[PDB]
């Protein structure tokens, strides 16, 4: 009993009964409210079997403090070596297929701006030089503006990762130029006339107001200071009719009438131009953990330690029992933060990724602190009750806590 130890003068089984309960309850509370309004934007927007996937493991990681703080029975020494595994595992991997498809979404909205400027600005696929004799490649990608064409060529290598000898691809091109779209972005944020504009256009139409950047630059698209303005209301046509007044359209018209067009319709039409598949991913990256896990059983029989007499349930659990499932853990940790960082600033469901990329932060830093903080501690069934319980509590607090908020207390804002 738990409470026999707290009045003995030992407070810690008792403390991590009451965080898994609390937990488990929370857990409970935020299941409940997806479940009930799972037809609101905020929760129709992302995925929502994927989101059961990563609710049942942050469960089941409560639910570990069960069999670490329990009776001396065997199948509770098999019961966690199967929730210290599995219930990160299926927290994991369930967010490793979310992260996934958020970055090839994420490319392909790069591929179809990387195509409108191949149209509208030109591509080479060997060095030239821009007109100020600075050395270039692709679309405009200044690679050094040292007189050495050897220094150009070392640039490129370093950017591309081969030996080009001078000479890239279009999706080598296409990846300098993801790199001038940042920057691009980056400087368009940082002006306080195209900021708002920017922010209030979709994703087709802000490809538009950076194709204006890359011919004319920031200082040249701010002087649109009436048809900005017409875009931020989203008054197209106006801004349209506006536009081909414009001594940019006069100058360039082949050019300005797609931009323009964009603008209008908002679609592409100016330019040529799986749910099920992420359960599978998902249920077969469990399935290899718990492979692993069954392997160990095989090799490292589950077994009480001692002969005994307590609260405290000490198991023959090796290092190889919790560091293979462990690193593998730890293998869905560093692939989620992979492309978590690389959708950090994707704003779709209400600014979902930038509280994923926050979890994952927090997640590497305390499953990096628990390796010397467990392995050299005398107090291991505690250590690992809290860090389960601290780990579920982090996925639970910053990713769903937030848009359960948004539902509940923002009816409207939904
Ligand atoms: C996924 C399912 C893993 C097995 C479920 C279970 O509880 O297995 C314990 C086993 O019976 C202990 O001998
Ligand atoms: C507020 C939520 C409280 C929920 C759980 C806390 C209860 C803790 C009781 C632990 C001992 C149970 C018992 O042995 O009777
Ligand atoms: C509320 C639901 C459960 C709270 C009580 C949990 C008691 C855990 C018992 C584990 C043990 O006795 O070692
Ligand atoms: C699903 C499989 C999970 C647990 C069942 C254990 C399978 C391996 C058989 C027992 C291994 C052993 O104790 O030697
Ligand atoms: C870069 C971010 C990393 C985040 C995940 C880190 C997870 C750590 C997982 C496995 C590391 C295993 C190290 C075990 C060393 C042996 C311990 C021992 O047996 O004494
Ligand atoms: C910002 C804080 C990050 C903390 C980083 C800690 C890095 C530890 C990760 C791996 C080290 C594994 C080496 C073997 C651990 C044995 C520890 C021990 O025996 O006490
Ligand atoms: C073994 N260790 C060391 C550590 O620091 N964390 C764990 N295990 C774990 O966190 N499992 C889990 C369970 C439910 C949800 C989520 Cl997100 C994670």
């Amino acid at each position: 009993s738990p409470v026999q130890y707290l009045r003995w003068g030992d407070p810690a089984p008792i403390a991590a009964v009451v965080f898994a309960c609390l937990g488990l309850l929370a857990t409970l509370f935020v299941t409940v409210v997806f479940i009930i309004y799972r037809d609101t934007p905020v929760v129709k927007s992302s995925s929502r079997e994927l989101c059961y996937i990563i609710l049942a493991g942050i469960c089941l990681g409560y639910l570990c403090t069960f069999c670490l703080i329990a009776k001396p029975k065997q199948i509770y020494c098999y019961l966690q070596r199967i929730g210290i595994g599995l219930s990160p595992a299926m927290s994991y991997s369930a967010l490793v297929t979310k992260t996934y498809r958020a970055a090839r979404i994420l490319a392909m909205s790069k591929k179809n701006i990387f195509e409108m400027l191949r149209i509208d600005e030109g591509l080479r696929l060997k060095i030239y030089k821009d007109t100020e004799g600075y050395y270039t490649i692709g679309i405009g990608h200044l690679l050094t503006k040292s007189p050495s064409l050897n220094a150009a060529k070392s640039e490129l290598d370093k950017a591309i990762g081969r030996n080009t000898n001078g000479v890239i691809t279009k999706d080598e091109a296409e990846k300098l130029f993801n790199q001038d779209v940042d920057a691009a972005v980056r400087g368009i944020l940082r002006n306080a006339k195209l900021k708002p504009v920017y922010d209030s256009l979709d994703a087709v139409r802000r490809a538009a107001l950076i194709n204006m950047v890359f011919q004319m630059g920031e200082t040249g698209v701010a002087g649109f200071t009436n048809s900005l303005r017409m875009l931020q209301q989203k008054r197209w046509d106006e801004a349209a009719v506006n536009l081909a007044k414009s001594r940019w359209y006069n100058q360039t018209p082949n050019r300005a009438k797609r931009v323009i067009t964009t603008f209008r319709t908002g679609t592409w039409d100016a330019y040529k131009i799986s749910a099920c598949a992420q359960l599978v991913i998902a249920f077969i990256l469990i399935c290899i953990q718990l492979g692993i896990i069954v392997a160990l059983f095989i090799m490292e029989p589950p077994d009480i330690m001692h002969d005994y007499p307590e609260v405290y349930l000490i198991c023959n659990t090796t290092n190889l029992g919790v560091v293979a499932p462990l690193g593998y853990n730890g293998l869905l940790i560093l692939a989620c933060t992979f492309y978590a960082f690389k959708t950090r600033n994707v704003p779709a469901n209400f600014n979902e990724a930038k509280y994923i990329a926050f979890t994952m932060y927090t997640t590497c830093i305390i499953w990096l602190a628990f390796v010397p903080i467990y392995f050299g501690s005398n107090y291991k069934i505690i250590t690992m009750c809290f860090s389960v319980s601290l780990s579920a509590t982090v996925a639970l607090g910053c990713m769903f806590v937030p848009k359960v908020y948004i539902i509940l207390a923002k009816p409207e804002r939904n």
